[PDB]
């Protein structure tokens, strides 16, 4: 099982994100582990530049779908593991309704025994007292299904999905996600049948940590084979 063998145990994870939203620069550094057997991802993400100038929930989708649990019946549809260890590029555009947009490029690959995600994020067209730069989003997260389809012509996959962020005063901030993933290698990859990834996301704090940070626990399971 090419790539899948790399994910049979607990894999250490490093995340490094360099961000600029409306000219406000920030870096995020993350450490944790992934246990694909259980679809389990645990990360502690730290803003190393001081105060994060956007809400932590707006970066959850950006901050390792190779840790999704594909049931045994669906192992032929797992593109993300098939691209390893050479890895893949994930690009997203995220449009916040009635606000700005994020454009992200991430390179997901192994460095020795460690799965690394090097991410660059650029945000433009935000309102200074909107929900994002105004910090008006709740520190919580809704379950959602991500529909995956083959992009046969780009030897990869695509996905589009809607995230609803809870606004403090009540109401929801829509974030429309458009995603493409392409392998880094010329190694063969699995191009899947349509399916979805079911996400459950839990956000918390390390009570001992004084820097601006997010503890992220997520469980991701492939489904949607009719
Ligand atoms: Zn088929």
């Amino acid at each position: 099982s090419k790539g899948e063998e790399l994910f049979t145990g607990v894999v250490p994870i490093l995340v490094e994100l360099d961000g600029d939203v409306n000219g406000h620069k920030f870096s995020v550094s993350g450490e944790g582990e992934g246990d694909a057997t259980y679809g389990k991802l645990t990360l502690k993400l730290i803003c190393t530049t001081g105060k994060l100038p956007v809400p932590w929930p707006t970066l959850v989708t950006t901050l390792l779908q190779c840790f999704a649990r594909y049931p045994d019946h669906m192992k032929q549809h797992d593109f993300f593991k098939s691209a390893m260890p050479e890895g893949y590029v994930q690009e997203r555009t995220i449009f916040f309704k009635d606000d700005g947009n994020y454009k992200t490029r991430a390179e997901v690959k192994f460095e020795g025994d460690t799965l690394v995600n090097r991410i660059e994020l650029k945000g433009i067209d935000f309102k200074e007292d909107g929900n994002i730069l105004g910090h008006k989003l709740e520190y919580n997260y809704n379950s959602h299904n991500v529909y995956i389809t083959a992009d046969k012509q780009k030897n990869g996959i695509k996905a589009n999905f809607k995230i609803r962020h809870n606004i403090e005063d009540g109401g929801v901030q829509l974030a429309d996600h458009y995603q493409q993933n392409t392998p880094i290698g010329d190694g063969p990859v699995l191009l899947p049948d349509n399916h979805y990834l079911s996400y459950q996301s839990a956000l918390s704090k390390d009570p001992n940590e004084k820097r601006d940070h997010m503890v992220l626990l997520e469980f991701v399971t492939a489904a949607g084979i009719t």
